[PDB]
């Protein structure tokens, strides 16, 4: 009936009370998030936005991945504006950029290609990635056919299908960016154990974003193979803080005993990205088991 569309609005401004209340849990803020972000429509979309004010950087991150993989033009203008804010941690802005790709809306190119010159490495390394992803999408007429995965990436995946071409890709320097990023995909989609392994072999490679995304896919593949390489990069005080944090959540989304205990042993940490991550990962176990 006609109440469905209320009823709906009612639970998205509750949803979206606790997502902006920095006095709730992080985790009970995260799950606002993640179902606001399924719910999909303008009062989500501005609920989401309301919370880049956060001290988290962490949340603030996920905020905007959340509307990237949302696909609503109507979040293009609070992305631009995270993207240009400077005081915004890197991650955060790289985030807000890399969502601008995956909205997949032309109208954003001139600005990512503008960015793609950013003082801040990450932001313009993500930059790069996200205009050769709109122009991928402009030449093959829309999204690649759907994967086993229902995220939006910010690289179609290579066509190659032999694991051990693809890892030669992905560990060489002197390609570009975005063609390293398509073997990491085809990876993570070939799955299993060779293909684990070849994707750990990144975290010893490239740059942080780089890192950073074998640890994301790692953490979608949830192959337990990787685990110790994901909880030595967690566990290595000189990587970089959004690295180490992707290695916790990926460890997180495993959720085997042995990642369990890696997350327990850096709960403490002096990097509150990291501490967090470790805190809404444990959480999450916590709240399954229950
Ligand atoms: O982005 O971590
Ligand atoms: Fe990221
Ligand atoms: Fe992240």
């Amino acid at each position: 009936g006609p109440l469905g569309s209320m009823v709906t609005e009612q639970e998205v401004d509750a949803i979206g009370q606790t997502l902006v209340d920095p006095k709730q849990p992080l985790q009970a803020r995260f799950r606002a998030l993640f179902t606001l972000r399924g719910l999909g429509g303008p009062g989500a979309i501005a609920w989401i936005s309301q919370a880049f004010d956060d001290d988290s950087a962490l949340l603030k991150h996920e905020l905007a991945y959340c509307l990237g993989q949302m696909q609503d033009a109507r979040a293009i203008p609070m992305l631009v504006d995270v993207l240009q804010d400077t005081r915004q941690e890197p991650m955060v802005r790289h985030e807000a950029g890399e969502a601008l790709g995956a909205i997949g809306d032309p109208e954003v190119l001139e600005i990512l290609k503008q960015y793609s010159s950013d003082p801040v490495i990450e932001v313009a390394e993500t930059c790069q990635l996200a205009v050769r992803r709109l122009e991928w999408l402009q030449q093959h007429g829309g999204e690649p056919a759907a994967g086993p995965y229902l995220s939006v990436d910010p690289a179609p995946p290579a066509e190659e299908r032999d694991v051990g071409r693809l890892r030669e890709a992905l560990l060489d320097e002197s390609r570009p960016l975005f063609e390293r990023y398509r073997a990491m995909f085809a990876l993570r989609n070939a799955g299993g154990e060779e293909a684990a392994l070849a994707l750990a072999e990144g975290l010893h490679c490239g740059s942080a974003l780089f890192r950073h995304e074998v640890g994301y896919v790692l953490g979608q593949l949830q192959h337990e193979a990787a685990v110790p390489q994901l909880a030595a990069a967690l566990a290595r005080c000189t990587e970089n803080p959004m690295v180490r944090h992707e290695c916790a959540e990926a460890l997180g989304a495993i959720a085997r005993p042995a990642c369990l205990a890696a997350l327990q042993a850096h709960a403490d940490d002096p990097e509150r990205v990291v501490r967090e991550s470790c805190e809404v990962a444990l959480d999450m176990y916590e709240h399954e088991t229950g």
